[PDB]
Formats: structure tokens, sequence, C-alpha cells
């Protein structure tokens, strides 16, 4: 039989400064769990990578040294974006093999945002705490960890197609023979969960023809939401920019709308401040505001470094991952998201955005 929920638990960072407090299992106290309990390897990407920015960060940095000083394969995977750091990385850790990735080398506009851990197939995080000593003891993040070895697993599979897009000699980012003979695969999706968890993938051009795309499966939980849409990203505006040119996408963006006028549905909407000089914000801004007042729609701002992205959709399924609700995310970008059905972990997630929703760092939208 398998376990409820696949053993899963919440993890998030809430910095001292902040008035976040919660009973679950700390961000920092997560990965000295997984570097204590290694037994194999250990499997980390993100987009940047800073562990010494901060105290937490320098601590993990230190027992995962000692890590890969026992013999343990010690694999990090960084866009290749963030490469400023990594003559200061191999300095601290001669032993740990960094890599960069270029997922995206046609048009160089996807990124690696695959944040996630995974040691042993037996334990792994997944989350918006990228590798950086800010989103383990200063930005707020929110992710889960399991240690239920089908579950982490399956992402291990995950992590075996970004390390093909390495940036070395001829390999999946380079040739497209090589590209092809890739076994991307997944064991669990949206139409075979284990224990009520499966994961998303992204872009779609690394899906193969098994893996699930987050793109499709969250619009559909949007457009099938009949009381409750709850989401904590950074900013939902139809509008990016990608180099010096705006790129329209609202697709998630237009699947909120139609809840809450055709639906009906109390949605609760928690995004970041935006710029006042962005007049795509402003716009997105005074749309928003007008509903309101109209609809069940609610509205707050945060200013603080927060990398949160969730989405609870009528207690009865949660969306926690690592990209934003935007257009340059959700087409071009390579990362993978978290989904999860279990009434018990759905429970805790509401637990964690009625928390968020009411606290003094969430001002009301004023215009
Ligand atoms: O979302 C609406 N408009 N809108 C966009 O299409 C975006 C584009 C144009 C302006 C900004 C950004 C540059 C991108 C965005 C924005 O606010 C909107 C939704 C519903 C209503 C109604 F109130 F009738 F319910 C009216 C309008």
């Amino acid at each position: 039989s398998v376990p409820a929920g696949a053993k899963c638990r919440l993890v998030e960072t809430l910095p001292e400064n902040m008035d976040f407090r919660s009973d679950h299992l700390t961000t920092f106290e997560c990965f000295n769990e997984i570097i204590t309990l290694a037994k194999k390897y250990i499997y980390i990407a993100s987009f940047c990578c800073n562990p010494l920015s901060t105290t937490r960060g320098a601590l993990i940095f230190d027992k995962l040294k000692e890590a890969s000083e026992k013999g343990i394969k010690i694999i990090v995977l960084l866009d290749e974006r963030g490469k400023r750091n990594l003559g200061e990385l191999q300095s601290h850790c001669p032993d740990i093999n960094f890599i960069t990735v270029n997922i995206d080398k046609k048009n160089n506009v996807g990124l690696l945002l695959g944040c996630f851990w995974v040691s042993d197939d037996e334990r792994c995080y997944v989350g918006n705490a990228s590798f950086t000593g800010g989103s383990i003891h200063t930005i707020k993040t929110l992710g889960v960890y399991s240690d239920y070895p089908p579950l982490a697993t399956d992402l291990r599979r995950r992590f075996d197609t970004f390390k093909a897009f390495n940036s070395a000699k001829n390999s999946a980012a380079n040739l497209a023979s090589a590209a092809a003979a890739l076994p991307v695969s997944t064991a669990y999706h949206i139409k075979n969960p284990i224990g009520g968890v499966f994961f998303t993938d992204s872009p779609e051009h690394l899906l193969g023809y098994s893996r699930d795309l987050d793109t499709d499966v969250v619009i559909d939980k949007l457009k099938s939401a009949k009381t409750s849409i709850d989401i904590e990203h950074l900013a939902i505006v139809p509008t990016t920019r990608v180099d010096g040119n705006s790129y329209y996408w609202p697709d998630i963006y237009n699947s909120i709308i139609e809840a809450a006028i055709n639906r009906g549905v109390k949605i609760r909407l928690l995004v970041g401040n935006w710029d006042k000089n962005d007049v795509y914000s402003m716009a997105t801004a005074r749309s928003l505001d007008e509903l309101c007042v109209q609809n069940d729609l609610s509205v707050k701002v945060f200013t603080i470094q927060n990398n949160t992205k969730l989405l609870i959709v009528d207690d009865e399924y949660v969306h926690i991952t690592s990209a934003n609700f935007d257009g340059t995310h959700y087409q071009n970008h390579g990362f993978v998201s978290f989904n999860s059905i279990d009434k018990q972990l759905v429970s805790e997630a509401k637990k964690i955005f009625e928390r968020d929703w009411v606290s003094s760092h969430s001002k009301s939208l004023k215009i």
C-alpha cells in the first residue's frame, strides 16, 4: 500500500525580521536533514547560486563541503547566467561538481528555474527556495519535503533531463541527435499520481511525450475552479518584457477573470508591489481594482523579498512552484512544479495562505 500525501510536509523560510510563524519544517533545517541522511549523492538545481550571502547559507555550504569530502557525489546545476559566483564556489568546494546549464541555445530565453533537491532516490526537497543565502535566511520561501523514495526518484528523472543541457562539447544543448536520444521519462503525472502527488514540467520542448505541461495543468485547474482561487505569486501581470521588447500573454490572467465574473469564484491574490514607472503594471493594477469592488475579488501587495509561488484551488488542489504566473516563465523557462490533492496536505497549505493574507506585510491594494 502507498501512503497518503506521499509522506510530504511543508517547508518554508520565515526571516526573523518578519512576522511569519509556523510549526512546519524550516528551509535551513530541511537541507541539514538532506545532507546528514545522504549516503549516495546530492543533486541540487536552481537559477542563481550564492550561499555565502547569509549566515544560514554559509552553514549549509559547509555541511555540503563536508559531504563532498566523505565520498558523496555532489552535482550542482545552475543557469549559465548565474556564472558570476562560479569561481567563488569552486574555490571553496573543489570536490563538488558545478555545471552550467543553458536549456535554450536556440533563442537564449529559456532559463533554468528548476528549484529542487534530490538525494539517494529517497529524500528530496522542491520549492521556491533557490540555492542562495537569501532564500535560506532572509528571503521568505515555501516548499515541500518528502522521504518517500518513489517520489524522489521521479524527481531525480527531472534532474537527468536538465543535466543533459550542459555547455560542454556535444550534448543535448549542442547536438540535435544527442538531444533526441534523451530518455525523458516520468513515473507519475496528473493521469497517474502517487499518494495524491504528481509533477508538472516546463517548457513544452522539454516534455517528450509522457510528461505533463505545467501551463496546461494550471489553466485547467483555474477553469475548473468552483469555489475559491488563492494565489500567492510575485505578479500576474499578463505582460512581461523580454530583451528590449514587451511580450503579451494573458492565458493565466484571463482564466482567473473568467472564474470571478462568469463563475463568481471568490479569488484572493497576494502579489508583490510593482513599479509606478511601469505602465503595464499600473494598467493591470487599475483593472484589478475595479473587480474587487464589482465581484468577489480581493488583492493585497507585499514589499518583502519573497519567492513564494503558491496556488490553492477550492481547498482541494495545491500548486507550489518556483516560476511566476506570467508569459516569459511558462513559455520558455524550465522548472518542475509540485502538485498535490491530498486534503490534509492542501489543508496545511490553506493554513499558510491565510497567515500571509492577514500579515502586516500584506497591505491592501490602494490606487
Ligand atoms: O485586464 C484587463 N485589461 N488589461 C489587459 O488587457 C492588459 C494589457 C493592457 C493593459 C494592461 C497591460 C498592458 C497589458 C493589462 C490590463 O489591465 C481587463 C479585464 C477586465 C475588464 C473589465 F473591467 F471589463 F472587467 C477590462 C479590462
